[PDB]
């Protein structure tokens, strides 16, 4: 939860994504708080799409698990929800984080991209 430290780690972030535009993934900024799947222009796959359908908002504590790895945490989301059916296929987001202090780290980082 060092944003500061979040920095280093979001230039790897930085790869697909931008604060104010779509590039190869949606704009972030405003992301924590912010339904799934909905960036402005930008279009997700069924699997993001879906979960945010079904009620999913970013935060600062799901995110943290998400980065760990994107399609297990969205696919066992719409499962929780009854709606296992809509969460076969994967999500766009090819990128995975497995540091859990580098997570935190992003994730507190990403609470200041407003
Ligand atoms: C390119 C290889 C990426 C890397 C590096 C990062 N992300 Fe990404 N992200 C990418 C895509 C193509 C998408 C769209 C996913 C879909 O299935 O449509 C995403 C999505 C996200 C989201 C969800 C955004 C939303 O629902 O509006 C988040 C919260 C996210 N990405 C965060 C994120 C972070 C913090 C990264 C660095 C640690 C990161 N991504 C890397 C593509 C890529």
């Amino acid at each position: 939860q060092d944003a500061k430290a979040g920095e280093a780690v979001f230039k790897q972030c930085m790869t697909c994504h931008r604060a104010d535009k779509n590039m190869v993934g949606p704009a972030l900024a405003g992301v924590v708080g912010r339904k799934a799947g909905t960036a402005a222009g930008f279009t997700y796959s069924p699997l993001n799409h879906n979960s945010g359908e079904a009620g999913l908002v970013w935060t600062a504590d799901n995110i943290v698990p998400y980065l760990a790895d994107p399609n297990a945490f969205l696919k066992k989301f719409l499962t929780e929800k009854g709606k296992a059916d809509q969460a076969v296929g994967v999500t766009k987001m090819t990128f995975k984080l497995a540091n859990e202090q580098q997570r935190k780290d992003v994730v507190a980082y990403l609470a200041t991209l407003k």
